[PDB]
RNA sequence: UUUUUU
RNA sequence: UUUUUU
RNA sequence: UUUUUU
RNA sequence: UUUUUU
RNA sequence: UUUUUU
RNA sequence: UUUUU
RNA sequence: UUUUUU
């Protein structure tokens, strides 16, 4: 019964919250991920402190710096 | 009683995942891996015992895990 | 006397279980792994020696150990 | 869609490298390799929205990247 | 004389543990691995020059190393 | 024009090798290998923008490298 | 003029290992291995410019080195 | 239609297991693995066009396997 | 002009595919993987140019095989 | 039912083991590894339909095995 | 020199392939890989000193390979 | 009762190693190793029931190996 | 000396290598890898004692090979 | 006493390869590696009891070996 | 891409 | 589970 | 593709 | 290319 | 080289 | 041992 | 699927 990457690959396409370990988010349209949960979020937005500060329309997150991720 | 043992077993059971970030994730144990990646349901985003965040489910890099302990 | 056999023969038996972050656990070692992950029975946390929390069983991620004492 | 069918597409591109560290790197990627470790032309240092730095070719490895954003 | 020819001549020889954090293990190295995990008997934590603590046998994270100076 | 294409064609010229930690050396490329240590003659630690050291050959682990480039 | 090129031709010689710390040891280099760990003879712990430790031999893990430098 | 599809596709269907020795196996696939190792159910092992042995249940390994064919 | 650029670029086109064992079959490429296994469709099996066998689809071991020529 | 499956399920039942050298022995499963190697208790070699030998227990080298049948 | 840096360097050449079992193939050399696995363009297989056949383009997978000679 | 259990339990015991190339050793196990290569000692090579040769101790090279079985 | 000392020692020297078909090769030693590959200039195919073939340079797969001799 | 212990403890002295292909060298063990490698000095190729040639200096593939005795 | 499907 | 024992 | 160049 | 020197 | 000694 | 363990 | 693209 479901897994980590299960809940990822079922997620494409699909909006997701990607929490970083930094201490801020991302939001967007999850469009792929790799092995190494490297995810690309389509329409993404960078949020801080609940805040948009910023917009990208594709961006490539390195897995090594999430430390979750939800589908909305 | 192996580290993937009790993990395995305690899947659809409330758990604790303590993360080293100093708050933790309180939910239903639904998947995991051997990396420790662990997916919970109900999800709720506890620190200082305050729920300051909920999630119907979350995936959690398990470089992230300090411990995870089972309800 | 290589770091899995005491580890090893600790089974069933107390630890100290020693962070690098700052505190500790102490309670009965129940298993382990390859990657030093360790699960304690009867554990407690503990912060400048007094128990600040307590768990029935805890899967402690062999990636934030310094040290494992058998007391 | 993939994290490298993107990057892969962004050769001779513009693109936005956002370090782990607090600044970021804008530049026409011209390389790259599975690590990640990406090599830019002409870019600049980006601290605080402004430049502080420019670099007709520099190396970069995918160890400080937090994420690589096309144009 | 390599890295680990020394450590596996200092078996049952005092050396002292320099750990990364701050401060450092002192005792009789009875056993290791290739991690540089070391498993130290009648051992002592020092901070600052000083014994805060006690162990008869413990087992150190490679992991957590600085360096080991056989004394 | 992969990282390592970038770092060849650098051998015997001036690159500048910016650290994670604050700092950059600035020497000549003479060696590097697969994990992106490199080798520098006739280098210069610089701090802010000044050369606070000086060193006829020195190797650095590339764990600690942010991004080399050639000047 | 490889990083374990250097390394090599160094053993035997004196050398200074830049840690990422802050301090340095210095010391004759002895033996070596593929993690960069590194063992020296007769060597001393520097800060801020002083001697503040010496050690007969001493073994350092690698992966807490910036640089070695020949000299 | 990858190798590994065709068969994962036949599971619960009648394969032919075309081995190197000159004979073959005739049966419903009911699982593999991925050294091409296959379990077939109700398989007659067939010799020159006859059925020389019957197995209720089989595991052939795959190391023996020259084709298998979905009937 | 690599062995899987050719394979690939063969695919849904028809292949000779030369065993090791003496024989060869002849059919439409409609897949294969690293090992070189492949997957054939209106597949004929070949014994001194005379069709002795056919097959709708059939997986053969890429460790049988000796050599694969497209059309 | 996945090969492994198959065969962890046969432990101390009587399996038939069929040889790659024509062969082939009778007993009951009391072991195995990954490799295949399997191991039997009283055991029967078997050539021709006979018994030509008995052995109380006996290893063998998975690389020799054509296919394992339970029962 | 090498094994690669000869068959490297023998791209876009005629080449004779002697397999391992009894014959040989010659064509010009238009790709290879790490297992040596070769392509002919324009290839004749070779038998008893005759050509018994020829192959527009073939891929030769390299364990069948004895060695490959530079014409 | 895994494969490399029995054959451990048999040290300095006597056992039967069946090869596959025709004949077969007996002697009294002294080691081994994961490739089940094995270490006979007063060995005897037997064939057609005739002891044709004698070693004081001889090292068998695993993939030669059929079958082993305890005395 | 060790296999690869040998055989490095031998580079640009004449040897005699002996292949398992039966056959054996002789010429002067140009090149190899740890695969056990090497490369012969001005080499003599010597059969039954009689040379039968000669190439001005030629590669040669060590899985053929059974020995190496430097003349 | 395992495998490769028997197989150091030789060197400098007489051992006997036997190969799989049925014959035997005879010769002093100079030298070997973790494949099983070993190199003879001043060896002879015996066939059938009789010494059939000579080698000053030989280097056998391990995979060609059956065992090896110590005379 | 996780579904045993490399 | 480290005890060669995968 | 081997040339340290993944 | 073996020489710890990837 | 195998000896815990990469 | 295969059962994500 | 090989095309750096896991
Ligand atoms: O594209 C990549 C490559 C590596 N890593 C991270 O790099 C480390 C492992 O290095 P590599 O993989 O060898 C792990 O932290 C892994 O998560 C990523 O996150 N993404
Ligand atoms: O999905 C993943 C991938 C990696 N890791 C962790 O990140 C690091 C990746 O290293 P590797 O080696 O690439 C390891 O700590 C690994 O456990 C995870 O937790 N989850
Ligand atoms: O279950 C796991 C997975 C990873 N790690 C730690 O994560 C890092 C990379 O993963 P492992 O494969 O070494 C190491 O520090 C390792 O100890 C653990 O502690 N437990
Ligand atoms: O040139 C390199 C070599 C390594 N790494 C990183 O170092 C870690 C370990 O990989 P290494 O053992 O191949 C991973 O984070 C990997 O991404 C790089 O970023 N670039
Ligand atoms: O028992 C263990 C297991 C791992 N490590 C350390 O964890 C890292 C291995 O994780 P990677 O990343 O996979 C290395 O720093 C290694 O020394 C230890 O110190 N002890
Ligand atoms: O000489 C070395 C060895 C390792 N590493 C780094 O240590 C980690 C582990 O790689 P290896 O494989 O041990 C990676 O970050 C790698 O880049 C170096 O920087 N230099
Ligand atoms: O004796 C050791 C073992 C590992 N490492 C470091 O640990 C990481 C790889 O862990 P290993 O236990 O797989 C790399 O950073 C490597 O440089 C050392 O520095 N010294
Ligand atoms: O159950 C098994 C185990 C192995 N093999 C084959 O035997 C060899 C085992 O090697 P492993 O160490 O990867 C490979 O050829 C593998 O395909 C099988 O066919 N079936
Ligand atoms: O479908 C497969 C599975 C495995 N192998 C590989 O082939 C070798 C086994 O060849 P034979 O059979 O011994 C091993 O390397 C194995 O991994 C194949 O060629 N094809
Ligand atoms: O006890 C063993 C060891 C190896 N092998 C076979 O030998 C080859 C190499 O496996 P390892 O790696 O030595 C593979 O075919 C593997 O299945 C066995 O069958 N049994
Ligand atoms: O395209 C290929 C794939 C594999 N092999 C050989 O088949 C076996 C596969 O083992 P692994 O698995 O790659 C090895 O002998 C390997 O050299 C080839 O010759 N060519
Ligand atoms: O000391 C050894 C080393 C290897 N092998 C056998 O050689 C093969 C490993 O192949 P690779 O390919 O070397 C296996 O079948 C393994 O069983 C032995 O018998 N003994
Ligand atoms: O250039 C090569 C490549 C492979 N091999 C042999 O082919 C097999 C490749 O197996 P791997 O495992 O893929 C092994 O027998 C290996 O020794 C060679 O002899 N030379
Ligand atoms: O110099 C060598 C290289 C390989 N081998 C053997 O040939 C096979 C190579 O397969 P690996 O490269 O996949 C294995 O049996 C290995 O033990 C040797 O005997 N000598
Ligand atoms: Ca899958
Ligand atoms: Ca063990
Ligand atoms: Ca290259
Ligand atoms: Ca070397
Ligand atoms: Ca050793
Ligand atoms: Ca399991
Ligand atoms: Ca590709």
């Amino acid at each position: 019964a479901e897994r980590p990457l299960d809940v990822i690959h079922r997620s494409l396409d699909k909006d997701v919250l990607v929490i970083l370990k930094k201490g801020f988010e991302f939001r967007g349209r999850l469009i792929g991920y790799d092995i190494h949960l490297n995810v690309v979020l389509a329409d993404a937005e960078m949020i801080q402190d609940g805040e948009v500060v910023k917009r990208y329309g594709k961006i490539v997150i390195r897995g090594d710096n999430v430390l979750a991720i939800s589908p909305t």
